[PDB]
């Protein structure tokens, strides 16, 4: 039985690319990304699965939009933010990404959530 | 927004006493409780979230069928066994406990699913 992440989207997120982390193992790798990702990023599963987000960014991503992620992450709240991004192609675009935390019964931090939306 | 961690629970768990318990954590402590379960053991969910399952086994529950939970575990194999347990108020009864395991799409080990079934 594999788990159905898709399970916790919102309503928003459903046709949209969207990923999920787990930041309970190291370096903050995701466990699930939409095809809708794939698609745009134009990446293979086995290429993205296991790994940190970063390798969306790029030369000219802003280091300081990297930095108000890392720390909106651990501020385990839901924040958006407009960040350069790139595909395998080396082509660039403007990402709308939002993140919200996702919790645990108990209460613990237990997932990441990430939409992101190119800024057209 | 916290998870829905019911939302893989399969078919014939859903009216009955199952526990989710994450193994990438020490001591593999559960991290939800249906309701059945805790109106069957006679606890509250303070007393039993986040603790391994442990605290049902008693005095005369045989400990080969808990080094063979544990066994199946490691195996991360769906196994169902009868095992004697216990309530908070010491009374004991025939558990036919029903264990599998869920894993993420890359197919790592994500949680545990352990069904709880009083042998009538
Ligand atoms: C669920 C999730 C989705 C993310 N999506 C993106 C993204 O689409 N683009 C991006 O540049 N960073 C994204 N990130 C952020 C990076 O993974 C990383 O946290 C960021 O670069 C800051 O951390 P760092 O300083 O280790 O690089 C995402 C993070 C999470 C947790
Ligand atoms: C999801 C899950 C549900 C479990 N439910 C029970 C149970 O209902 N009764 C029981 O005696 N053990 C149950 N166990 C097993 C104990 O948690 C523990 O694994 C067992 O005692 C063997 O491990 P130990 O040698 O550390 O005690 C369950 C385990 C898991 C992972």
């Amino acid at each position: 039985d594999i788990a159905d992440l898709r399970a916790l989207l919102d309503e928003d997120e459903a046709e949209m690319s969207v990923v999920f982390s787990d930041p309970s193992q190291p370096d903050n790798p995701t466990i699930y990304v939409s095809d809708a990702f794939l698609v745009q990023t134009g990446y293979t599963l086995e290429e993205v699965l296991g790994r940190n987000c970063r390798f969306l960014q790029g030369p000219d991503t802003n280091p300081h939009a990297v930095e108000a992620i890392r720390q909106g992450l651990k501020a385990e709240t839901r924040f958006t933010i407009d960040i350069l991004n790139y595909r395998k192609d080396g082509s660039a675009f403007v990402n709308r990404l939002r993140i919200r935390p996702i919790y645990d019964p108990e209460g613990n931090l237990m997932f990441f959530a990430g939409a992101q939306n190119p800024v057209l």
